[PDB]
């Protein structure tokens, strides 16, 4: 295993892995065989970690494990299309705050319904620096550690809402985020193109 505290993006045991924190309170990943890895968060400022692929895409992903927020975090499928530069969630887990925003309406998907958002952050960081961007949202009307999420889903009910995703040049990855809190994630991720 590897222990991460640094922002960083590279690939371990076969799986691709980002890490990224604002550097506030402590906040470590671990990176263990296959697709798993764990984190770890004491009242952090904000980070994003996880396992996933180099490049987005149709891709059917099946994960397991746990998520244990102590205040607020995400645990979401996550990554970055450029042309346009778009920063996208599928939210299966969160703690005491619900991602919103612009609702669009919903789709059906791995047996739950999915609330649609869109937001927008100015200047922010992202995968090409400070910039500006749009949100895309999937958020789950229940909340669950695992299952499959089928992404072609999400970004076919994102299209047809007028949220159009950019190419598929950046990472897509099973993802911990956190928000001033604290917690820990144990996480296993695979997954095969649709
Ligand atoms: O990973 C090693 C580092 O890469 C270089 O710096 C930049 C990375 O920090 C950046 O990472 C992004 C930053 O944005 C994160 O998304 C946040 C997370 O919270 C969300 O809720 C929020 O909306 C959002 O703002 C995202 O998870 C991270 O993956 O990736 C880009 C990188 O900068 C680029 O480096 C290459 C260069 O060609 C570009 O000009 C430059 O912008 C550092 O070198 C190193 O620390
Ligand atoms: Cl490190
Ligand atoms: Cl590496
Ligand atoms: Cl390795
Ligand atoms: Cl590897
Ligand atoms: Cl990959
Ligand atoms: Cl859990
Ligand atoms: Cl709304
Ligand atoms: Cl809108
Ligand atoms: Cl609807
Ligand atoms: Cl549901
Ligand atoms: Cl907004
Ligand atoms: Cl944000
Ligand atoms: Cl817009
Ligand atoms: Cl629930
Ligand atoms: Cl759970
Ligand atoms: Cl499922
Ligand atoms: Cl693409
Ligand atoms: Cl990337
Ligand atoms: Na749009």
């Amino acid at each position: 295993a590897t222990v991460i505290t640094t922002n960083q993006t590279g690939t371990n045991n076969g799986f691709y892995y980002s890490f990224w924190t604002d550097g506030g309170g402590s906040v470590s990943m671990t990176l263990n065989s296959g697709g798993n890895y764990s984190t770890s968060w004491t009242n952090c400022g904000n980070f994003v970690a996880g396992k996933g692929w180099s490049n987005g895409g149709r891709r059917n992903v099946q994960y397991s494990g746990s998520f244990y927020p102590s205040g607020n975090g995400y645990l979401a499928l996550y990554g970055w299309t450029s042309n346009p530069l778009v920063e996208y969630y599928i939210v299966d887990n969160w703690g005491n705050y619900r991602p919103t925003g612009t609702y669009k309406g919903t789709v059906t998907s791995d047996g739950g319904t999915y609330d649609v958002y869109q937001t927008t952050r100015y200047n922010a960081p992202s995968v090409e620096g400070t910039k500006t961007f749009n949100q895309y949202w999937s958020v789950r009307q229940s909340k669950r550690t695992g299952g499959t999420i089928t992404t072609g889903n999400h970004f076919d009910a994102w299209a047809r809402y007028g949220m159009q995703l950019g190419s598929f040049s950046y990472y897509m990855i099973l993802a911990t985020e956190g928000y001033q809190s604290s917690g820990s994630s144990n996480l296993t991720v695979s997954g095969k193109l649709a």
